[PDB]
Order: structure tokens, then sequence, then C-alpha cells
């Protein structure tokens, strides 16, 4: 029902993160290059849950990168 986006940051290159979308049980973005700052990262995230997911989403990612995106915005159910 919701569109999953997930924003972790890459164990290989601490400080950079990457965006995973997850629509209808197939991952339609994988491992996307998202930034090398928490700002950076959430933008990508906001773009994602706005081009992808269609009507809900659900953004979950670092507290760093959540805090650019206020606490109203990062999930829409």
């Amino acid at each position: 029902r919701p569109t999953v986006v997930t924003v972790t940051e890459t164990p290989r290159n601490p400080g950079s993160y990457e965006v995973n979308v997850e629509r209808d049980g197939k991952m339609v973005v994988g491992r996307a290059r998202a930034g090398s700052d928490p700002g950076a990262a959430a933008a990508k995230a906001m773009q994602m849950a706005m081009e992808w997911g269609s009507p809900n989403y659900v953004i979950l990612g670092s507290n760093k990168v959540l805090a650019f995106i206020p606490e109203q915005l990062r999930v829409k159910m």
C-alpha cells in the first residue's frame, strides 16, 4: 500500500549515503548514489518520494538525514 524509500549510509565509504525504493514488491531503485552529506541524501530521498511511490510513501534513514525532512513530510499515508 505505501512505497518504501530507505536511505542507508554506505558501509564502505562512511559519510556517503545511498537510497533504495521498493514499489509493489519489486525494488525500482537499487543502491542509488545519494550525495556525500546528510542534506543531499535527504534531498534525494525526497525526490524519490515524490518521483516514486505514487500516492503514499515512507522515508526511512539516518537521524541526521531525517533532520532535514520535517516530520510531517517524511511519511504520507
